[PDB]
């Protein structure tokens, strides 16, 4: 049926597989020139911010097992290398970071890849947003696609409805972001992100983000109407997305909070959810939603210049939407 | 000259003594109804954020001694209690957070303070930005004053400037701040603020502030013009404010610029700083100033539209504009 | 059959509340004085260590209402107000912290509680660690009972084992402990316990604990052989016993980690616990051990000189073993 | 006089850059292949744990200018390569973990240094402490030359005293000690330290160390004596040395420290210090100190048996010994 190869098995590809596991979608390779078999186990087995895996992992004869579930592993350093199609041709989800451009990762193709997902922007590949754009996926055209970010599949989706609903002039957004992989314990190098080296546990530390105005890429009604910028902040999963918006049409907080409510219960089931709760960020650990709005946390200044609180796990959220564009994609071969 | 008596010997508090020995302003009594004075000069001699005191403190005869001068202390838990009268008739720092209102501060002035500074934001004694509207108070008629919060005093400084050069049409805030201690360590009781229970270590915390519209108090123009909310992070000292504001004169982000390093080199000197540094938040530490632009954090959608980044040490900078408030009192009698 | 009354709405309550539910025990009560029942709703529904409670909450008539179970809530101040015998006459879980002795904990007795275990070390209640001396509670003289402290319970359990095998002749301990509810956000009062005032994220803060002593009196052989101490550090939730001891018979390392690993597949099965995985403290968040013994992290000087490593979850392992108490005690009735 | 260059500049290579400045000693050069001098400036300007540079740095012609001392700077790979000849031959620091040999590290010398001083334990080069064992140090034979680690500077002095006084017949040590550059913000790849790859920040991590077993090269009848471990945990520095050991001779917790105060004030002044307050672990962040014995914090079982406790600035306290080392070896030039 579908089959999944993934290439990387750090943060994003170990949730992918979880997620994979999840939704009984069958995983046929992992590659990663780092971490041998062994080792896959150990990083699988445990993780520090989403608990042991539920079932069970091995390592036998030079695969992965999990669940009954043998997964071939490879430990190549150039993606042409990777015998995709000896394997069938699955999909694969290129998680590295280091091959981003439809170029770079066409490389997978030539080695037996049906289809390429990237698991980060890239500067020319067709990006998507699941509950946004996804229908505009074209399988006779697109070998090679973005799933964007998880900063961009936050704000997306609520963008989405703010606009529909009530017109978007202009917005200015910011994240809250938890530290990451790319970032520093102590004050360490960093030559082209000064600040991301400094230590992620001690520090707010403002960042740059292409994230907002990316959500133009998905929603071309808003190309040059967001930018924004982060800050990372010492939390080690779990974000929010601030976005401070300019409305065309006047909206009062309630009227904003119903369309909300109204498109999370129907055609963004899934992607975007809606709470009124108390709630922080630890309640999200391990939300599976792209976006989950935060009704009481925002604020208006009057009905047309608003401020819109919405949650995500940066971590698993994403990952969540990674196995759904892929699952998408396979339902349109 | 001018005397200092303080009520409620923490963060605060604390901080103030420190702020009058650096510079030179005598305190002549200490009053805590919990805190005795061996123990005070422990929880003066040691900080956990801002380091060991620099110079010598000991206990003698039911007195604080700090540097040789010696200071006499209190345990009353009633201000009306506190023999201001018999020990000259100091300036008051009112500090424990508990007595805001005119009416309610006015018990230090019946037992004998000549003025007093409560602390934090006063539902109705005059609110006082140094730097912004100080010569607005009067002696004549201010017997009880407010030195308004934190983050207030880093906003204004900020909207002053960018209001006289372009005008702010309409802002809205978040402030990015650390966590304080009328938050908990782990899930507990916050009956009027249910998340602020939630652990301050592990969680992103959305917060309620009405420290931005408040700056409408110290700038009457800007009334009904700004407003705004906060993020508790996982760092214990300094936080930052974003300002997203729509501008009636279009600016470049240079003009935007200029126009603050300017204010910082001249009228605002002490008050607000500049740096187009690669900063993260323990960089400002320990810093005096109300307010420090962050030039290349900041982000402009438009000439019209855009974000705008402040640094402030919530503890020290707020602390040294407390006695900086008193002085400037002290120069009007 | 067994129905239990908890008073006190903390870590503990609301970790015993949600064990009781897991173990299907019936609760008839919670009382606290302070968390009124739509609070209990909101802090027993969030967590931000353990999670969202995977079952329903709700408020409903001044009850609290949990997966269709109706518990009543109370706010008495004085335990000799709670009308225990009015709603059967329940085991009572004393969770304040406030009622350690027999004296002050019989106020629940004479209301109409059958029993009482209290969540604590007690001056002179019975103290009980199961797997150790459960068997020593006599249901004729003991109406109130101890289940001692979250590290004793991790303690006695391996050192039952080690004693048993090869002889402690003696023993310092030193448990590395995460952050509790008595600790503060930033520097502030803690008029006897100094140290334990300073800011617990920020901090690695010595403390004392009778919690080793403690062994002597539920393994009596051990009386007077076992002391030591702790550090608190920055983490939310697990913690860790590090327990360097003199062995009367000599024993290799690989002696030691068998008998401890029999005696977790045998007589300590749910007590005790037994990994030669490279483990973390988050691998333990969530785990109803009393102990689990990590065979990797310890190290022997010699044959008769050792340091014996075990975590411990001590919120949930605490919480677990409370109701396991609660179970033996009933099954004695 | 005595010069000093410098390879590699990271948290020890800047620190010691600080502590020359601050000791008069004058640094001609520093290697470093990765970081350019406009970014070494900002390295060294700001710093998260030890705060802003207390004087003045700037970039010129290629030279690192520190308070008006122009230092050279080279951005070479191999050691062999860095003109140590042609500016004078100074005493080199060679702090990059990674030539540790006297072979590896004898390339600084082919390449001119008189002399090298590892940062860090050596395979097979001397090892000094000083206030312990620097007098072995002989300039006839000693070319390359190692300062130990953090830990082992932090017990050695504490060894001395107790050994010389008391007697160790054994001794097992655990340190508690601040997440390092080696560690990971998230679970990530460290695959000769399996758990040293977990999140640094969110976990308490067993690690293995040679740290006290080292003691026994510079303290000969210790050797085969003293072993230990370690628990990463997450503060950003500073930690602590808790050494369980047995006496010979007997000895009360008053005489154990009588004696180390009387070190401390005599012979080892400047390398142990002695404290009687209620500390914690942010009261030695910038502490010159190579260990502050904690005398309340310590804890006996009897007169044969006990628990000491010793605080130490991994960082900085090290990095002055380092300097320390250097001058030293030159007076004996």
């Amino acid at each position: 049926e579908l089959t999944v190869g993934i290439n990387g098995f750090g943060r994003i590809g170990r949730l992918v597989l979880r997620v994979c596991m999840e939704k009984g979608i069958r995983v046929v390779a992992v590659n990663d020139p780092f971490i041998d078999p062994e080792y896959m186990v150990y990083m699988f087995k445990y993780d520090s911010t989403h608990g042991r895996y539920k079932g069970n992992v091995e390592h036998k004869n030079g695969q992965l097992v999990v669940d009954n579930l043998e997964i071939n592993t490879y430990q190549c350093k150039d993606p042409k290398e990777i015998p995709w199609s000896s394997i069938g041709n699955p999909y694969v989800v290129e998680c590295t970071g280091v091959y981003l451009s439809i170029e770079a990762a066409s490389a997978h193709i030539s080695s037996g890849a049906r289809r390429v997902v990237v698991t980060a922007p890239s500067p020319d590949a067709p990006m998507f947003v699941m509950g946004v754009n996804e229908k505009d996926y074209n399988p006779g055209s697109m070998t090679i696609v973005s799933n964007a970010s998880c900063t961009t599949n936050c704000l997306a989706p609520l963008a989405k409805v703010i606009h529909e609903n009530f017109g978007i002039v202009e917005g200015l957004m910011t994240t809250v972001h938890s530290y990451t992989a790319t970032q520093k314990t102590v004050d360490g190098p960093s030559k082209k992100d000064w600040r991301g080296g400094r230590g992620a546990h001690q520090n707010i530390i403002p960042s740059s983000t292409g994230a907002a105005k990316a959500v133009g890429k998905v929603i071309p009604e808003l190309k040059g109407k967001l930018t924004g910028m982060a800050f990372r902040v010492p939390t080690p999963n779990v974000s929010v997305v601030d976005l401070t918006c300019r409305l065309a049409k006047p909206a009062s907080y309630s009227a904003i909070t119903e369309a909300v409510k109204a498109a999370a219960k129907g055609p963004l089931a899934g992607i975007l959810a809606y709470t009124e709760d108390q709630v922080v960020s630890t309640d999200f650990n391990g939300n599976p939603h792209s976006s989950i709005f935060d009704a009481k946390a925002g604020i208006a200044l009057n009905d047309n210049f608003v401020k819109l609180v919405a949650w995500y796990d940066n971590e698993y959220g994403y990952s969540n939407r990674v196995v759904d564009l892929l699952r998408y994609m396979f339902s349109r071969e």
